[PDB]
């Protein structure tokens, strides 16, 4: 079993969905994209990790190497998008100064 994820920067209270997939579909192939945070609603430490940060699937593998390695780039909206490799070094190192 093989899973891809990426991570990118939220959009703004203007951008809609329909103008977001639109704006996409112009430049780059996505597969699909969601984004969730969980609150919290139990007696335990916070194991999951909340984020208002979004996550998009790329369909193609080509297209999805090339955008994990830099960002879109688009006049009109900066666009950041992150690496997973990135983001597990971050969490590693965090929990390891905690522990």
């Amino acid at each position: 079993t093989d899973h891809q994820t990426v991570y990118v920067k939220p959009v703004p209270p203007t951008a809609t969905l329909e103008q977001l997939t639109e704006f996409f579909s112009k430049h780059g192939t996505v597969q699909a994209v969601w984004r969730r945070y969980f609150a919290g609603k139990k007696d335990a430490p916070p194991e999951s990790r909340t984020k208002p940060s979004v996550f998009v699937v790329f369909n193609s593998s080509e297209e999805a190497e090339a955008f994990q390695k830099a960002p879109p780039m688009y006049d009109d909206v900066q666009l950041t998008a992150e690496m997973k490799t990135t983001y597990l070094e971050r969490k590693a190192e965090e929990i390891a100064a905690k522990k």
